[PDB]
RNA sequence: AUGCCGCGGAGCUAUCAUCUGCCGGAUAACGGCUGAGCCAGAAUCCGUGCCAGAAAGCGACGAUU
């Protein structure tokens, strides 16, 4: 169509400035420095009120308005509350052993499945990790915190065995807000 | 036409002797993340490394009858 526009309201956040459609949004928590340079829209911040827009755009381009309205406040959520993951570790035999170092920026997995290898994972920049069984993933950035949280996932991963009786893993429990 | 036999240094030489022979990045299959853009990801691929050095690619330097 010529004209699909979505609306959203902001919130008593500092900046959303989008400078080469660059949203440098900082708000009470921190700072989302994110592009929207995949989408061809014209967003214009009016007052409190920013309209995503799309001219002569067709289903395929129109299709992202809606993402692009979902991502931006994403990260409005991020910058106003934070997301925090709580993911809760399952063994049958072997307890899986887990260290944080330099404030959990660094996670080390040990005795996963009997395994004597020690699997290191470096989380994406936003993102720290604490003990709560228990591992709480809270950042600004959900795209960190989800990848962070998939990357432990992955790398606890059982291999060449029956799923059907080995239920070892790292499965998310619970996406919230601070 | 080195007569033969034993041992024979030196040199040559032997998977007949000894020594030496890695970690980065980007990916496929494939699985995720959010919902395209990223992530994880192979003996694959490109580089690090190793060989040659363009005899019409080049630099710094020395002395200049």
């Amino acid at each position: 169509d010529i004209y699909k526009d979505e609306t959203l309201t902001i919130p008593k956040g500092v900046t959303v400035d989008i400078k080469a459609r660059n949203v440098t949004v900082t708000g009470p928590r921190g700072t989302l420095k994110q592009n929207l340079r995949h989408v061809d829209i014209e967003m214009k911040k009016q007052g409190n009120t920013i309209k995503f827009i799309v001219w002569h755009g067709s289903r395929k381009h129109n299709a992202c308005i809606r993402s692009v309205y979902s991502i931006i406040n994403n990260m409005i959520i991020g910058v106003t509350q934070g997301f925090r993951y709580k993911m809760r570790l399952v063994y049958a035999h072997f307890p899986i052993n887990i260290n944080l170092t330099e404030n959990g920026t660094v996670v080390e997995i040990r005795n996963f499945l009997g395994e004597r290898i020690t699997r290191v994972i470096k989380c994406l920049p936003g993102v720290t990790v604490s003990i709560s069984d228990e591992i709480i993933l809270e950042g600004n950035s959900l795209e960190n915190v989800s990848q962070s949280a998939a990357n432990i996932k992955q790398i606890c991963n059982v291999r060449n065995k029956d799923i059907r009786k080995f239920l070892d893993g790292i499965y998310v429990s619970e996406r919230g807000n601070i």
